[PDB]
């Protein structure tokens, strides 16, 4: 489920989401979701930013699975699938550095 979802690459290192993200075609909010590389049972949400301070960077969220079944980055707002928090964060940009926007290009 989670494995059929294209901005889901699943194990690939912290670098390579960089590398991948750090495209110079990519707006803002250019994102993909991918194992956390240390925390077991963690995803990590790679978000691209862009700004004429930084110019264009990138940001790592973790997402965190209870085994109560929610996935969430803060406790406070959860959901039911990472597929509804990818939607709702795609509406809301709330702590994140944009909201999501395009799934990340290979
Ligand atoms: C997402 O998993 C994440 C959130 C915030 C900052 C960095 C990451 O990417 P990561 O795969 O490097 O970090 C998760 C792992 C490795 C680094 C320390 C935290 C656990």
């Amino acid at each position: 489920s989670i494995q059929a979802e294209e901005w889901y690459f699943g194990k690939i290192t912290r670098r390579e989401s960089e590398r991948l993200l750090l495209n110079a075609e990519n707006p803002r909010g250019t994102f993909l979701v991918r194992e956390s590389e240390t925390t077991k049972g963690a995803y990590c949400l790679s978000v691209s930013d862009f700004d004429n301070a930084k110019g264009l960077n990138v940001k790592h969220y973790k997402i965190r699975k209870l085994d109560s079944g929610g996935f969430y980055i803060t406790s406070r707002t959860q959901f039911n699938s990472l597929q509804q928090l990818v939607a709702y964060y795609s509406k809301h940009a709330d702590g994140l550095c944009h909201r999501l926007t395009t799934v990340c290009p290979t």
